[PDB]
């Protein structure tokens, strides 16, 4: 998977990147730790399902949303993405299955999990 | 990040010293004037997609291989590098998002940037 790479980064890494590159920016809405930071750092941000540019470029989903239709749709966008494993946590997944998850993502994309050892785990899963 | 440093050489700086030491030296075949130096220096080179040994130790990438894709190859490698900032101009990032992205590299790195004042930005940025 040549468009797709891995790394750790913390929230505000990600947000200093997606708000510099407007990459697009999957967020699960009922993650609140990751709300609560994006409401505080983009004031007056309205927060709703899809695509809000505002501070940076989200996508915001619900985990009722199943991780195949959000991929599908991510892939409809054809946007650059930076984002978490998806499915991972939210869906009760663990890591191996949302990375099972993700080799269907057809769009390029950063993937930013947890630590350096969980880079070289999540991409023997994904290969 | 103790295993990387950031020194000011130009492209034939940067050729010499990877021909002695063989490290393994990343090169963005999108970016027509190394590419054109590469084949002056070491005639008769065949240029392709990967490690390239001949003259000296290449990575041949394009950019259509995400930044942290590159990252993950190379850190799977194992290969001590000599290296510009990965992304920085070749994938539309500037020096500070190159920066973010080169934190992910786990071999050893000597990174040349273009001036003895982006040294002082690179290593501003990379922490
Ligand atoms: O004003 C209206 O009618 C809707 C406004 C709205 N707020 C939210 C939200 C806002 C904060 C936290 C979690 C949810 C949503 C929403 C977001 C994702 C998926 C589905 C719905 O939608
Ligand atoms: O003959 C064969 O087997 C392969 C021929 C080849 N030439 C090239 C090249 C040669 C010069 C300039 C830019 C590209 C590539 C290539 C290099 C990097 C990434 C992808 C492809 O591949």
């Amino acid at each position: 998977f040549q468009h797709m790479g891995t790394v750790s980064w913390n929230l505000r890494e990600m947000l200093a990147h997606a708000e510099e590159t407007r990459k697009l920016m999957p967020v699960c809405v009922e993650t609140k730790a990751i709300v609560s930071t994006i409401q505080r750092k983009y004031k007056g941000i309205k927060i709703q399902e899809g695509v809000v540019d505002y501070g940076a470029r989200f996508y915001f989903y619900t985990s009722k949303t199943t991780v195949a239709s959000l991929i599908n749709t991510l892939n409809d966008l054809n946007e650059t993405l930076v984002t978490m494993p998806l499915g991972y946590v939210t869906h009760g997944l663990n890591l191996e299955e949302a990375a099972r998850y993700m080799r269907s993502l057809k769009v390029p994309a950063t993937v930013s999990v947890s630590s350096p050892d969980a880079v070289t785990a999540y991409n023997g899963y994904l290969t």
